[PDB]
């Protein structure tokens, strides 16, 4: 049709889980089914649709190109995990096997992307094949076919993974469905009952669910929502215009990244996404508290962050720090998000992708639109135990959650439950700040 949808589990809200998880995007779902896995019965309990925001809002691609040492393995392992998802799910996610090459922006650029490269080869950290190397000559023209620039060198990562939007965390849900994970949707998580430590239910708008094992990957909103709870998590909204395209007889095809701001990739069916370089940071009440940690970010001049005023601000004054459960909370009094994509800066963006690759100059356009983040001052992901809260874990603030999914989803189990965790957990410790 256009977009793809998930039903919710029909009836009565339950009275009873094992471990109720708060979100329905990606690492709500990956979450629940690896808490299945382990024999735990789950509920996900969402606000709006299975995957309405983050979820199928995103670029596309799975890397582990200049990630650093906090998330590398993360990523090495995801792309692993992803790999086998096919097979594993017995339906298509349209994860595929693509291949991504960035031509660096200066000659400095090349030699940081070259000692990044060496760097990994040397000391992997897993028995999983390290597959990405510079590239030059007939390799790298193969990689772009009727492009207008002379482009000499790239880095050249082979097993990039590719997934796409209107399709891979719908198909998870599916799959999250079939194994007994129950996700009731248009139902907003308020808030949670603790007595003497132990947590005893999770509040809805629908009533109360009896669990002392909560999940919290509220994507944006996990922020608000410990907050309730006054527990601090340090998260400043982002946002970022994409759009899709047609495909074309003559496209390159893969995944490409070139000066300039040319970004494109292919999906599953011939289609192909493209955005612009430029992240939008809103300013907010946050912005004012807690945003001096963030300037260091502001730094890199190849950093592509926009300081933007708008309504934001004035919803951000306007939210509640705290609410009452039996009380309309603000995730069902801004439910839906309506943030709008800047069409002037996806055309200029797009000019510039047609100037480099005249294929797609016949492409029409198929979506356009805005997506939310959520991310914190070091740019790393918080995957958390919260001390003030026994039973509770946090698996939030990330912008390359597809990517990292497999893996977060385990380790946020492990910390539930326990268990020694998969990575080292102190780099996404919430307690780092
Ligand atoms: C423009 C853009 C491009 C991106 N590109 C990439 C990419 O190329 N590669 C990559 O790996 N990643 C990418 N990402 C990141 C990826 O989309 C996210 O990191 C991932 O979806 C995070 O999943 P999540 O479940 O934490 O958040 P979400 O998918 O947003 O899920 C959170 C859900 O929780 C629900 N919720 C919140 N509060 C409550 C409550 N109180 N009660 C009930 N439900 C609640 C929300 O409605 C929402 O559906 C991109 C993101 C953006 C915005
Ligand atoms: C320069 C320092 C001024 C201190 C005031 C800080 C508090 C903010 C007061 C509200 C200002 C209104 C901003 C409205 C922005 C929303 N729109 C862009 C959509 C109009
Ligand atoms: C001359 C410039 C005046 C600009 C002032 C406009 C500010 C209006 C913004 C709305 C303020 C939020 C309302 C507070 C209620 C929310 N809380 C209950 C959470 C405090
Ligand atoms: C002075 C106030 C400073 C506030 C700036 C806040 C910065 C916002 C953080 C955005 C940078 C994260 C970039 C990640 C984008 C990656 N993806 C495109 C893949 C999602």
């Amino acid at each position: 049709p256009r977009h793809g949808f998930v039903e919710g589990t029909e009836g009565a809200l339950p009275k009873q889980a094992d471990v109720v998880v708060v979100g329905a995007g990606i690492l709500g779902i990956m979450t629940a089914i690896n808490l299945v896995e382990r024999g735990l019965s789950v509920v996900i309990v969402e606000k709006g649709n299975i995957a309405g925001e983050q979820s199928s809002r995103f670029y596309g691609q799975a890397i582990s190109y200049k990630m650093p040492d906090e998330t590398f393995l993360l990523h090495h392992l995801g792309k692993h995990r992803w790999r086998e998802m096919n097979a594993k799910v017995g339906i298509d996610t349209t994860y595929r096997t693509q291949g991504r090459v960035e031509v660096p922006l200066d000659e400095e650029d090349l030699v940081n992307v070259r000692k990044w490269i060496d760097e990994r080869s040397k000391n992997v950290g897993s028995d999983i094949p390290f597959k990405t190397r510079i590239i030059e000559g007939a390799e790298l023209n193969q990689r772009l076919r009727g492009a207008t620039t002379d482009w000499k060198i790239a880095g050249f990562e082979e097993d990039s993974g590719s997934f796409d939007p209107e399709v891979a965390t719908f198909v998870m849900a599916e799959y999250a469905k079939k194994m007994g994970v129950r996700i009731y949707t248009q139902c907003a998580a308020r808030g949670l009952e603790t007595q003497a430590g132990v947590i005893s239910d999770v509040v809805t708008e629908k009533g109360a669910i009896k669990t002392s094992q909560v999940v919290v990957a509220g994507g944006v909103w996990s922020r608000l929502f410990m907050q309730n709870l006054n527990v601090d998590v340090p998260t400043l909204p982002a946002y970022q215009s994409q759009q899709l395209i047609s495909g074309s007889p003559t496209a390159p095809g893969g995944n490409v990244a070139l000066p300039g701001g040319i970004f494109f990739r292919e999906q599953a069916d011939g289609t192909y996404a493209t955005s612009p370089r430029v992240i939008v940071a809103p300013v907010v009440k946050e912005s004012f508290t807690y945003g001096y940690k963030y300037l260091p970010l502001l730094a890199l001049p190849d950093f592509p962050v926009h300081i933007s005023l708008n309504e934001q601000l004035i919803n951000s004054f306007m939210q509640s720090t705290h609410w009452n459960l039996d009380e309309v909370s603000p995730f069902e009094q801004f439910r839906n998000m309506t943030a709008l994509p800047d069409l002037p800066e996806l055309n200029a963006s797009l000019e510039k992708l047609k100037a480099e690759f005249p294929a797609f100059k016949e492409s029409k356009l198929i979506d356009q639109w805005s997506g939310a983040m959520a991310i914190a001052p070091d740019e790393n992901p918080i995957i958390s135990e919260v001390k003030e809260y026994p039973g509770l874990v946090i698996n939030t603030a990330t912008g390359w959650g597809m990517t990292e999914s497999p893996v977060s989803a385990e380790l946020t189990a492990d910390l539930l439950l326990g268990k020694k965790p998969v990575l080292d957990p102190k780099p996404f410790s919430l307690y780092r700040f």
